[PDB]
């Protein structure tokens, strides 16, 4: 019936759960629980298609298996926040672990620049932009808290997996 599986990747706080769950479920989960592994399923219609999104929320603290369920993935949404620079830094480990457990150099991904609520910003738009750009994926901003940009960031990723 059509299903994409999405994979949220990315330093641990920086917002993975917060997002898949303003996606799926249309609140904000303001407490911090570190995540192991979990998985959410959601029926949509994507630009004119229904079809089914499998989206696995991994775990970003080193201490909470993780390349074994994202062998599976077919689109990686690799997600820093803009008020922590050491995130962004880390972002190319992340893209290098997908690389590894896919086995390719070409695998869809878009680059998410969360927490664009807060006002402590130490990642400006035109650095994370220049990283998406060598990467040749898009760069999108958004608040797990205000629900901006979240729908876009998913949506643009099954609109990435779609070109490959
Ligand atoms: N202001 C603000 N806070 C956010 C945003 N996204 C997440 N947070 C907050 O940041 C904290 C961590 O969020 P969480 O989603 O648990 O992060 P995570 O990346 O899943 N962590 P882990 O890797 O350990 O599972 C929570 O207190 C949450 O409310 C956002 O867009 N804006
Ligand atoms: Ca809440
Ligand atoms: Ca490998
Ligand atoms: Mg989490
Ligand atoms: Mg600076």
């Amino acid at each position: 019936m059509t299903e994409y599986k999405l994979v949220v990747v990315g330093a641990g706080g920086v917002g993975k759960s917060a997002l898949t769950i303003q996606l799926i479920q249309n609140h904000f989960v303001d407490e911090y629980d570190p995540t192991i592994e979990d998985s959410y399923r959601k029926q949509v219609v994507i630009d004119g298609e229904t079809c089914l999104l499998d989206i696995l929320d991994t775990a970003g603290q080193e201490e909470y298996m993780r390349d074994q369920y994202m062998r599976t993935g077919e689109g990686f949404l690799c997600v820093f926040a803009i008020n922590n620079t050491k995130s962004f830094e880390d972002i190319h480990q992340y893209r290098e672990q997908i690389k590894r457990v896919k086995d390719s150099d070409d695998v869809p991904m878009v680059l998410v620049g969360n927490k664009c609520d807060l006002a402590a910003r130490t990642v400006e738009s035109r650095q994370a932009q220049d990283l998406a750009r060598s990467y040749g994926i898009p760069y999108i901003e958004t608040s797990a808290k205000t629900r901006q940009g979240v729908e876009d960031a998913f949506y643009t990723l099954v609109r990435e997996i779609r070109q490959h």
